[PDB]
Parts: C-alpha cells; structure tokens; sequence
C-alpha cells in the first residue's frame, strides 16, 4: 500500500499542471494532489533575475487568451488593476537596415523599389497558381511559398522560421497553421505598395497585458497560491523518478509512493517514457523532435532610445545576428529592471570592450531579451553565444557600440519548442492513445507536444480539459482540435460554473 | 412564491427533454423536474396504433447514432438482445419504373442508355466546373447541381427535395449539408455505368437497430421509466400555458406555478414565444419556416411480396404519388403489425374496389408507412390524401390493384420539419440569444430549429449538452457546430462518468 | 462591240488599284487599263492643301509596311534619300491632364495613386480569370476588358474606341484584332507602377518614313507616274457610272464603254452594287456598317511648343474634345506647311478671339490634323465641328488661348472606316462570293471592307494579289488571312521576280 | 561552258520533281530540264511487281489531296473513269483479338468492360488537367497522353508510333501534328462506351481513288508522259554524281555537265550535301534522323476471306507482329494481282510448312502489303523479316495456318520516313536557308524532310511552289506553313491559270 493515495495525480506545476489543479479544486469531488520537482511553480512560464536585478522570462512571453476560464484564473490570481500593464501588440521584422512593421508583406513599401518588384512578381505567380490549386500544401515550406510567393518568402518567413525551429521548413508539416487556404492577398499587398503605405496589425484593440511584478512567473506563483497547500508537493520532495503504469503508482525522489486512479502528466512525454521504464515508449518518444532554447538577457544603461520606442517584440530573418526574436522586456513592466536610482557599474560596452572604471553609476535602465534556437541540426556554441548575441545587437542597430551593458543573462532550456515535423502526428498517434489506455493523460507543451496549442492559455486549458474529461466526460477540444479552440472565443467554461452556484444554495 | 421551485425546469419529454432529464438525473446536483402536455413521452418520436393493430411511427424513423451517451441510455432502457432487431440500411429511389439503389448517381445503369448519356454529360460538365471553382454554393439548388450535374439533379434530388421540404431548392441554404466540397465523383459514377453495376450504400457494416416492441415510441417510454417518477409531470397536469421569463415562473394548465433558475425549453420556439407573451419574439419566430407532416399508414394482407423484399425506406422524386418517402414498416419488427393468426376483414382493395367477402380472414400482414409534406406553398387535401396515397402505391407498383388493405391510418403533425431556408440563420441568431439572456435554453428539433441536428440522437444530446452547459460549463457542440458532432464519434460523455465513479468510492 | 476592250479592267486609282496596275504592268501579259473619277490618284491616301499652304492628309497616315513588294514600289516611286524623312513612332494618350505614353497600361504611374489601385485591382481580376479561361471573347468589348481589366478599359480603350468607330465596343467583333490571347501582362504593368516608370513603345528601331513633299498623296502620284499613261484614264473621263456584270461591260460618265474579261473593282462595294443595278447586292451591301471621317486642320503661328515636342499622333478617350485622334503633321515633314519667311495674317486666336492686328506676319508655323468620326449613332454638326475642334485643342492644352491660328481646314469623307461589326463577316461572305462568280474581284478598304487589312500597304497588296490570282493562280492571302500576312514580313513577291529576269535574258 | 545550260534544273522525278516539271512546263517561260537516276519516274511513289504478277507500292499509299492543282494533273494523266477505283477510307486497329474501327478511342466499347473503366478513368484525368492547362505539350508523347489519357495512349498511339517511327514518342516534337489543342473529347468517348457503340471515320463522303493499273506508280509514269520528252533525262544517263553550287554546275554519272541558274533538288538532302562535297552541310544533314522502311508483300490463293472483307489498311500496336501497318492491296484494284485463271504453284503455307502439292493451280488471288520500320534505335533482322511477317499474319488472324502463299516480296528502302525529332527544326533552319542562298531549292519528302507535308500531294506541290516562288515570287506555303495548307482546300492554282488563257487569245 502506497504512502499516499489520490483519485487524480497531477505531475508538473507549469501552466498545464496548474490548470488541472485549478479545475480539480473547483470541482472539489475526486481527491487529488500536484507535484513538481521545482519549489517554484511555472515551468517554462517562469522568470529568472540576474544578480543586478534584471528580470528575464523564458524568452518573449505575451499572453493571447482564447478562453474565459484562463482569464478567470488570472483575474483571481492578480485581481488589482495595479497588478497589470497593458500594451499594444507592436512587432517589426528587421530587414535590410529597416524596421518593417508586421505583417511583413503589407509593409514592403519600405524596401527598395527593385525589391518590391521582386516581391510582387513572386506573389503574382503564387496568386495565379492558387487560382487552379486543388491540393493542400504538404510541407511548411510549400505553405509559405503558396502564401507569399518566392521573393517575399525568401526575405522573411523562410529564413526566420529556420532560425526559430532549427530544422528546414521543408521538414515540417503545415496543418498546425490552421485551415486557411494557402494563397496570397495580392490586392492588399499591391495596394499598400502603390500607396506607399505601411500598417502594423495593432491598435487600441490589439493588446496584451503583462504582470506588473515578477514577470510572467508572477502569474503562476499567484495562481498556485490559490490552491490548498497540503495538496501540493513542490521541490526535491516532489520530483518524480518512477512511474509504474501497471500498478498505477508513482515513486518520488525521497522514496514517497503515490497510488493514483488517473494520472495527469505534464512533464515532457519523452521524460515520462523513461520514468515508466517502458522501452516501447522510449523508442517512440525518441522519434519526436524538439529544439532547445537559449535565452540571452542584456541590461543597458540609459533612458529608452528613440530608435527603440514602443517596440515590443522583433523578428530577425537575417544572418547578421544569431537570435530569431528580441523582446524589449523593459517595455513590458517598469519592474522588469532596477529603478533609475539603483547604482550599477558598467560591465562592458556593446562593442565588447571592458572599461577600467568600476564606478557604480545610476540608471535609468532598459533591457533586451533574446532567443537562439538549438537542435541536432543547428548546434550552438555555448561559450560564445552571449558575445555573438551582443554583436548581433550592434549589427541590427538595437545597441550602439558605446552603449553600456550593466547586466547579462544566459540560460539554455533543453526542451524549448516541440517541433511540428512531418513525422510528429504519426508518432503521437502511437504514443498518446497507448498512455490513454493506461489512464495516463499526457498533456502540455511537451506533455502532448503540439506547438499550435502550446501557449500559456492552451497549456492551462489542456490541463483543465483533461480533468473535465476524467471527471465530467468533456471533449478534450484543445488537445484534438486546435483549429476549433483557436478559431473561437471559448466562453462556456468558467471558474464558477452552475455546479458551484447550485451547490452553495 | 410559486407552488413548486426547482433549479432547472425542463419543458417537454420528447427526446430533447428526456436528454436533459437523463443528464440532470445522472449529475444529481441541482434540483429539477420535467413536464409534458402528453401523458406518454416521446414527442415526434412516439408511435401510434390503429384499432386493427398496426403501429405507425411519425413517419420513417431510423436511428443513426453519433454519440456513446445516446447508446448508453438506449442500452439502459432496453438491455436485452431480444429488445431490438437489427437491419441493413436498405433504400431505393423509385425512378421510371425502377427501384434504383441509393445513392442514385451510382446506379443509373438501370436507366435507358440515352438517359445515362445525358446524366454522364451533365456530370462531366460539373466535374470540369468543379476543377476551377473558387466559390461555395449559396443555395441548396446550386449545391445539388455542382454535386450531380443538371441531368442527375433533375431526376432525383431536385424534384425529391421539393416534395420533402415543400419549398423549392433555390430557396434553401446549403451550409446545413456540411463542409464537403460540392463536386461530383465522376469516376465512381462512370465506373458503375461502364460495368453495368448496381451498388447500394449498405451491407453488414451499414446497419440500424429498431425496437422489438412499441415502435420507436417504445424507446422513449423505456427511457422515461428510468427517471424518478416524482420529478415528472406528464399529461394535462403538465401542460405549460404561460412563461414569465422576467419572473422565472412557468404556469401550467391547472393553475400550478413553477419557479426556476434555468429553463430548458424543448417545445417549438414559436409556441414558446406565444407562451412568453413576448411581442418581439413572436414577431421573429413567425419568420421561421416549417412544413407539416402527414403520416399515412396502410396495413396489407399477405406475406411480404417478393417485389418489396428487404426494402426499408424508399424515395419518390416523381409526380405519380403525393408521398416523398415510404417505409416498409413491417420489415422493422414483426410486432409492428398483428400476428398471422389475427383475423381481420378486408376494408378495400388497392384499386379502391370492395372486397368479395367482408368476413375476418387471417394474415399474415405487412405494412407501409408514407409521408406527405404540407406548407403554404404546397397544400394538402386532408379529405382525399389517404385515397391519393393508396393510388400512389398502385402507380409505383408497391401494391397490386388486387392487394387487400386491412387497416388505414392518417394523422397530420403541424410542426414536422424545420426548414433550412436562406433566412433561417438570420432569424435564429436573433431569437436564441434573446432567450439565452433570460436563462432560457430553447433546444430541440423545433426548440432550436436546425434539421441538420434534428434526429433523435441529436435532439437527446441537445438536451444533455444544455444541462452540461448549465451545470458544468460545457460547450453546446451539437447546437452550434453540427458539422463537428456529425463528423466524429462522440465517445467522451458517458451515462456513468468519472464524477459518479469517484463519488461511490 | 464596246469602245475599249481589255483582259483586266481596274476601277479606282487609290492604293489598291495602283497595286493592281503595278503588278499588271510588271507581268506585262494580259492587256489592262485603270480608271478613276479623280484626275489625281491616291484616293483616301491623298493630300489636300489650304489656300494658306498647309497640307493635310486624310487624317493621320503613318506607313507600317508588311511587304517588300510595297517597299519596292515606294522605293521606285521616290528613290532619293531626300524624298523621305524618318521619325520614331511617338504616340501618347491624353488622360486627366496628362500625356500618357502609349501603350496606356504601361504608363498609369502618371495617374493618381488611388486610380492606380483601382486599375491594378481590375487587372489582377482579369489575370485570374485569364488563368482559367476556356472560351474566346466574342465582342471587341469582352476582348478589351479581358486584356486590360475594368479600370484600365474604362479609362482608355472603351471610350476611345467609341469615339473612333462611332459604335459601342459591345457591337463589334474581335477576330480582326488577331490571334493573341486576350489576357493582361500584369507583371509588366505592376512593375512600371512600382518603379514609377514610363515607357513608350518606340525607339531607334521603331520608326516610320514620311514623304518629304506632297504629303502621303505624293507617294501615290509618284507610283501612278511609273505606269504607261495611255493605259490610265483619270478624271471625269474615267468616272464609272454603270457596270453590266452579265455582259462584262462598264460605262463611263462620258459614255465610253469598256469590255473586260476580269474586273478588279476598288470602289466602295456598296457603290459597286448600285452601279451594277443589282437589287440583291444593293440590299446586302446596305447591311454593311461604316463611319464617315471629318478631317480638321489647324495651322498655328510659332515654333513648335515645348509641350508638343516630338509627339507624332495622339489618342483622345475623354469627352472634352470631339476628335479621337490628333496628328502633329508639321512634325512629319518641314514641307507640310509654309517656310518661316512666308507671311500670313492671323485668322483667329485659339479661344476664338480676333487678332490685335490683321497684318501678314512671318512664321515659323506648326500644324495639327484632327479626326472626328460620324455615323447614324454619332451625328456630327458640320457647321460647328471646326469651332468645337479648336475649343477641344484648348481643353486638351494642345493650344494656349493665345495661340494664333493662321489656317483652317475641314473636309468630310463619306466612307472613312469600314466597321468590324458583329454582322460584318456574315454579310461579306454573301457579297464577295456573288461578285466572284461574275469575275469581279472587289478589293480594297471599302472594296472588301476589312479594316484589319485596311492600311496603304494592305490595300496596295490586295490589288497586287487580286491580279496575281487572276493571272498566276496565287492565293489572296491579305484578303482571306489577315493574321497570316500581318504576322510575317512578306518577302517573296518583288517588283522584279524571276519571270522578268529570265525573260530579259 | 557546260554541255547543257537551263534556267531551272530539276533533280529527281518523284512527285516533287514532277511537280516542279509540270509547273515549269505550264508556265513555259524559263528553260528547264528534269533528271532522275531511275528510268522510271515515281520515286517512293513507284510500284514493283513480283515474278508471279503481284504489284506492291512502297507500303500503303492512299491519296488524300489538299490541292486542286494536284487533282488537275492527276486527271490529265489518267482522264478515263476506268483509270480509277474509288473506295471508302476503311481502317481498323488490331487489338486484343479484335479489329477495332479507327479512330480507336471512339470504339473502345469493343474491349473488356474493366479495361474500358481504366481507359475512361485515364481520359477523365486528362480532361481535368486540360481544363487548367496553360502550356503546350513539348513532346509527341505529352501530346498523346493529353489527348487520350494514359490508358488509351498505352493501348494504341504509344506502342504503334514506336513501331512506325522506330524512335520513342518522348524523342519527337509535336508541332507537326498541327494547331489543335491537346485535349480529350471526353463526352464523345464516354458516349460511345455508354451506348455500346462503334463507329469508323468513313462513309460515302470519306473516300480515296486508286489507279486501276500499275499501282500508285502508274500515276507518276502517266504524269511524266505529259512532259516534253527531250526535257527529261531518266535512268543511268540522268544520275547526278556531283553538284558545284559555286559554279552552278551539275555533273552526271556519264560525265555530262549541266549549268543552271536555279536548282530544284528533290533527292534526300543528306545525299545532296555529299554531292556538293560541302562538309558543313554534310555535318548538318547528318544531324537529321530518318527510319528505313521494309515493305513485305504476300500473295495468297483464294477468294477474299470474309474476315478481311472491305478492309483497306490496318494498324498494329501489339507485339505479336513486326509490321505496324498492313494494306489489303488486292482491295485497291483487281489489277494489283493476277486474274483467277493464272496458274501458280503454292510456295508455302502461312504456317511455314511445305505445300501438299507443288503443282501450278488457278486462283482467285488476294494480296497483303506490310510495312516494318528500322532505325539505329530499332534494328531489324533482315534475314528473318519475311518469315516473321508471315507468322505475324497468322498471329493476327489475317491468314489461317493453311492459307496458300503463291508470291512473296521484300524490299528495304533506306530513306523511308523523315523523323519529326525534337532536333529536326533547329537543324533544318540551318540547312534550307544556306541552300537557298546558293539558289538551291531543296524540297520533298527528304528534300526538305517534313513528314507533315510528306505525302504525294504535298510533295508534288512542294515542287510546284518552288517553281512558283522562283518565277512568280509565290509564298512557299506548303514548305513553311504545313498547318495552313493542310487546313484548307487549296483551289487557286490550276493546271490552266489566267496567264495561259490570256496568252492563247
């Protein structure tokens, strides 16, 4: 007989696990507990801080919620207006010395006329081909070229997406992009070119909110704080080392055994297969592909440069920098970096030189957060990637040679992106139903490995819907139908449902 | 204060209302009750019997279930193998003296060669147009011609659907038919013509089960008998006469008032509007279109004629009979008509003659169930429709002039089919939200008025999902996404869910 | 017995008849004779001169030769290099205050940006339609809109062609335009728009030669002068008044009778039918459509204005002027107008004002030749057309209000354009075979009524080929296959053929 | 000074050279002379006779005249009604044990139904592709598949054409087939399949005439007889051995020298290059490709078998016979083989065995003429080809094993077909203009090497038009525009033109 017995055991307290726990808590029927090897919940949605007081998320995290249930829980966790800042969704592509507003194709009037000609000719071919197309594209690369044409594809989406996925676009599927037919809006693109118009896809109605304090990790700390503590086990004490699916027993690092009826596992499924000592599954999970993420943080002395302005995140297709995305993290909250009166010495100049003077000088400060991908098809030299990133900031005119860097951050995350390879779905249909047949709900960014439902809200709801399926027989829509959940406002499920209203009365 | 108060009130005990009742009874959380103006539950899924012992459903009723939950409840209601009979889904189209197997286009080798040429040429045109189509059809008629071509459309789907819907195909939408592209399978059609092949879309895998006793109506009597009797109020004592949405009170025939927190209403929504005394809603619901259904039943003396054989239902595009559909109801269960040793006099011969003898003679017996539509665009003479129907049986060679009729049946159902007109959605998206804002879930074949989810299983699940939405925040998938639920096996929701399992432990 | 008898009689000494005569004279086999009612040969390719010394062709006459035989005869007639001037084929379209280089669609970068967007959107639509087109256009109007799209059609070719043909584009065929697929060159058009580029279809190799003296008329006088005079009868003494097809006799004005074996008639075929007193033929030729041509000439004091420059001819789609085409005739030869030292009084200013002085003043001078079309569907007030033309010159900014007019010219030509109506070929294929059966070769711009082979070189060659058919059994290629002769340089037939070479030896 | 000087010298007295001769003779202007190495005119349009009295043309020769001039000369040469037999153009394809009427695709209803399905499926694919096709086919093979689809292509046009051209279809151009769009008539093919219908492309209006006596060669002997004998030089005395293009002198085998001004050469252009000792031309003409033709004749004892009947020529795509075409040559004229009273011994039975009796026996007799192609890509065993052909006749059921063969014939013609390879035009546009500049008109089946104008009428007219271009400056239409002459009735040029009429008077 195990040390602990619950109806539903949740493994992992990132957004997916916390989601399962929140729904389990709301329903308040079956017994449950949640474990995590980390003392701080949040997983890849956590936040680090440098010794100099600069916060960094695990790369650019911007919330775009598809669900009221997610909203309810974030509101409960951080109920004050002062707990959040709101920003418009401002992003640009760096291309040929210019900041081109996203979406790229609507803004190519910024490029030289000769480049515009190439882009439009390319898009005209794609329009004419789309007119007689009667097959769906089979790879990411095909989808891109059918949408954009060759010229526009080559300038942005093709090289950018290799830099992101660390695999060629020709090796990825394209179903994860949704149901929209791959064809250009030639009229829109030519119209902006003719008018000499630029326009970004943001405005007063395209916004996101970011926690005032603690970065994205502040959300999951606060969400986890609403749970009954005695149903949690976070830290070394909650590290899972063995899963015996046949016995329905989990063994923790310290020897504790937990017997479960149903298991919601949100750890990476390849980790799960190993903990299961299941050779068949280890074999299958090894067929999945993923990239690692290097997060580089740079803290900079000065008031925010005009050339930076209200930019939020930024895309880099070109090979004059190693990162694919930059985030002006200091724009997200004034509390992501020290107050202006905090005194810090200059660590280095952006040109790589180190000043002799160790004088601590005041701010204000701003902060850049960068991401570099790694895979078996794209190695990263860990010893030089910080300096290479900083030179990249100089090349892209984000930093002047003389800008004073007062803090640096670098951390490599092993499981960063689950890759939508051509083989992904075939491998998953062998893995997830096998786990299902053992009453294991493997869910989450790497729990179920689908990037198209791999954001914070998706992950949260993968956990919530897994519990809802377990308890109430609900359809796991986010898991099986990403296009369905992503194409609608999901408003039906709420932190207070009729069940709780009727019960209280 | 009202005579009775419940959390959830369900009006109507046809399949939709019984679905709501079943799910409420399973959840066993919020209080509830169900009412009906009829002492016998079933609604349009009920069964009548003639004084001579011939059963008739409300027209051809064949179960094609898309949900496990539905199956669960039917298995619970009628658990014995002896409670059901299984049959292949056998149907034909009556065309030019021939019984053409369904689907019609795959079987036109039974037509004159010169006619096959016109059909194939028509479909060739449709195939060539479909290759370069860049728009969806906007009407049912356009959908039909794009799928079949002019020649085949004119033989079956165009005149048949006018006879069913009592409105022209050009006046109806086609979104209700689902997301499949409107285009011909030219090779399938030419292949069967070249091979001289006939092929029906049935066999060992394509079957349905039909209740052994009491007709389709026996299902719903049995399902209702699983409910706690005291939460039911069926008969004149259960007839709703007034709905006060602002006070959340319902008034019954006998003066009884019921207070509710949430209302699931499964009566026709135009009747609901009347019972609410809501002028705006009455205005809107009057803009909805529907057809009435005449059901004609004919009991015939004799063993099953060879020409009839194992036929189940039959379509009639042509103008030599008033019915659009016939069902060989005696093929569905040997208990839909009297036993062979039951003695009955011949009422008339099929050509209308008097019988040579008026004394009771034994069987065996077989039985035909016919349907005739009526609308403001297609009147039906009630005084002569029985006689016209019987003449139709002769014209279509279903009866010989000498066949002996031993029982007749005629009944008119006012609300028969909810019509997918071009205007339907424009109207419903004005009605259903207004009811929703008053905590009224109006659901069902005429509760929510959508034929594409208008079968028994759809209706049951509309009730089930409305409750699940009320109590558990579930998405009402059947109501809002017909294509979703009809395109998948809906297996997640069960009559015993996790909630009930964990509760008992 | 007639007064004169020849093997081949040619009626008319315009280009077509002179072609017949040149070939007859070269062959020197059958006896022959050519007549004309005008003392001066040249027909519609003749030239008038005002009392003040300004020459005017019959509207813009620019030579574009498809035949070396035509070239040979022109070289023979006017052999000196001093006999000709060479110019680039410089043309513009007047649109919205701008001189837009031809071809119009390649130069819409000159238009307002909002208009460019509408133009490009229309041509995108045409490009996409053209990709799936499986039918030929059936009218001139369809041809135009399929080539240009709605926006560009509406700016130039649709209104301009009404002004030219004096019938709507919807009433004309399009076979006469050749074999080219009706489809846009979207890339060409978008590229110049993107580049902000203009480009006319002319250059050092896109030229024409014009006679130094006597206008276009000087060519045909010189060509006719190479013929044996005694075989020509030009003037009142050459006016044909009756053609007895049955007796192969022609009666002239003065009563001279001419017997022939074969007749080449180059007069208008409706006049020929009348001269034949052939009722059936009069009816048929009456079904042919044609427009009349008003030629207006304006002589202007001053050196060539900068705004005019090297412009040759000009197209006018808009309604602020009655003419469809303008020619800067002073640019074709310095001898089309008086020398600078010639003294002329100012007749009026361009705004209609009297001059300050009526004294004869010196030049230099320049000159504009205008064309206005007339038909039953487009009446022309002959009393006001000159004044309206001059106002149109001010409206289009060809003339300043202050420009001094020193000579005016106006002549109406009854048969100006033979119209490619939808009915043209139905009618011609009844007329030409009947004439042929009587050994009458009716040929020429109105002799056979086909505009697509209606220029000077076509006409000349129609005469030549008619003779070559009569004598040598040659195919009349220009007559029956416009696309054939227009799509090649016809090099085989020369003014000195093998026959004359072998004979001289 | 050469022995003989003429204005125009014609080398070769096949149809092309005779055409040149007839036109020169008609014009009666320049002096001329025609030479041939054979005593008998006709070339590949000649006829051999076996020692047993069986005539054979050089393979099946059936006249289909596009020209009135050709008709004129044939009528002059053979003026009597009994100089000719008229037959319908009856042809069949041998395929899977059956004679299928030509055109094959309209008659596939004769094939097994499953095979019809594959044929129609293939043609449906090709129709759908043709609906969106915007490129011309570039090879003969692409052309075939676009017209027929894969299934039908593989049954007839692909294997047959390899057997004809002795090169794969993928190695040939397709321009030579004309301007018709490469696309199936799906409706016509499926219609005959549906109706179970067969129809050949012949009847009372689809006929050919054949000379009563002497085979096809009788025509050209007769045409030659109309020429002034002293201007002909036929046999060893007329064999050209050397051409000196710079001196314009031809040397004959007997040493005779002929000076010319213009040369019409109708020998194979690769032979002409050799005779010119022009190494550049030798190299060029070696790039042309041709196949050799083996003609096999089989004379058979008996009245014409019913299984043969009225068949004229027959196509053989399959591998059970080496010949590609058979002609029932005894059907073309009763004088193509001996009268029934002629006594001949049986040489062998068709199964290869010796005859029972070696005695001369009476007829009647019938006769089969076969063609086998050979090239560097398709070698032929010349030692066994007669036996292989005879066995081929047994395999195809044209002959019974017991049929008595009384005569056999085999002759290999080295230049048989000029092959429309992909390279042909690139080579010919270097050859023919180079010869042209030297005043050499190289014309004819191998004179100018274009099979699409390679029949008797084409050839004849290539000669006629060469002369007409040399003397009258005519366009060489047949040479340069095959689609033009083939697509019309060429009626303008006659054996008596106006020139001869006007001169006689």
């Amino acid at each position: 007989h195990p040390d602990i017995s619950v109806d539903v055991l949740v493994i992992g307290a990132g957004p997916t696990g916390l989601g399962a726990a929140k729904r389990l808590n709301q329903i308040d029927g079956p017994s449950w507990m949640i474990v995590d090897s980390n003392e701080t919940p949040g997983g890849l949605a956590s936040t680090d801080v440098t010794p100099e007081g600069f916060l960094y998320d695990v790369g650019g995290h911007v919330i775009a919620s598809h669900y009221k249930y997610f909203d309810d829980c974030l509101d409960e966790a951080l109920p004050k207006e002062d707990d959040w800042y709101t920003h418009q969704r401002i992003s640009y592509v760096r291309c040929q010395g210019q900041w081109v507003p996203y979406p790229f194709q609507n803004n190519i009037s910024m490029l030289p006329k000769e480049e515009q000609v190439k882009c439009i000719d390319g898009m005209i071919d794609a329009a004419l081909e789309a007119r007689v197309a009667n097959t769906k594209p089979k790879t990411f690369d095909e989808w891109i070229v059918r949408m954009m044409g060759t010229g526009i594809a080559d300038l942005f989406m093709r090289p950018y997406n290799f830099k992101v996925w660390a695999v060629p676009t020709t090796k990825m599927q394209c179903a994860w992009l949704g149901e929209r037919v791959a064809a250009p809006n030639l009229k829109a693109v030519t119209t902006n070119v003719i008018l000499g118009k630029t326009a970004g896809n943001w405005g007063p109605n395209a916004t996101f909110r970011f926690p005032a304090r603690g970065g994205t990790g502040g959300i999951w700390i606060a969400v986890a704080n609403t749970l009954p503590k005695e149903k949690t086990r976070f830290g070394e004490k909650g590290k899972v080392t063995k899963v015996n699916a046949n016995n329905k027993t989990v063994t923790l690092q310290d020897g504790t055994t937990i017997g479960y009826k149903k298991l919601v596992s949100t750890m990476a499924v390849d980790f799960l297969a190993e903990a299961m000592n299941d050779q068949e599954l280890v074999g299958l999970t090894k067929q999945l592909f993923y990239s690692s993420t290097h997060v580089i943080g740079v803290g900079v002395r000065g008031s925010r440069p005009e050339r930076i302005g209200d930019k939020c995140w930024l895309y880099f297709p070109e090979d004059n920098c190693p990162f694919y995305r930059a985030t002006i993290f200091s724009n997200y909250s004034p509390y992501n970096q020290p107050e202006a009166s905090a005194a810090l010495p200059t660590m280095q100049l952006a040109d790589g030189s180190r000043p002799q003077s160790t004088e601590a000088k005041e701010g204000p400060y701003w902060s850049i957060m960068l991401e570099v991908s790694e895979s078996s098809m794209k190695p990263v030299n860990q010893e030089t990637i910080l300096a290479d990133c900083i030179q990249g900031l100089v090349n892209t005119e984000m930093l002047k040679p003389t800008d004073e860097i007062v803090s640096t951050y670098h951390r490599r995350f092993d499981h960063g992106y689950p890759t939508p390879t051509l083989e992904r779905e075939g491998t998953l249909t062998q893995i997830l139903p096998k786990l299902q047949d053992k009453d294991i709900w493997s869910r989450g960014r790497f729990g179920s490995w689908r990037y198209e439902v791999g954001n914070q809200d998706h992950s949260f709801m993968l956990g919530v819907e897994a519990v809802d399926n377990i308890v109430n027989g609900a359809v796991e829509l986010t898991l099986n139908y990403p296009d369905f959940v992503n194409g609608r406002q999901n408003t039906e499920r709420r932190l207070v449902d009729g069940a709780q209203v009727f019960a209280k009365s």
